[PDB]
């Protein structure tokens, strides 16, 4: 950890984030949902805990 002082919401992505989740993730689950609510989206998320591409490459497999 680095920071953690204080519990607000600020919104149901930020709030998200507070659990270390990624942003793309969050806002896609987030959306993905319907912009519902944490416990909707990170259904979402849980069940996509395993997702296949989250974030697909934007360039290709160039060796490595």
């Amino acid at each position: 950890g680095s920071s953690g002082s204080s519990g607000a919401e600020l919104t149901a992505l930020e709030s998200l984030i507070e659990m270390g989740f990624p942003r793309g993730r969050a806002e896609k689950a987030l959306a993905l949902t319907g912009n519902q609510g944490i416990e909707a989206a990170m259904d979402w998320l849980m069940e996509h805990e395993d997702d296949p591409d989250v974030d697909e490459p934007l360039s290709g497999p160039s060796s490595g």
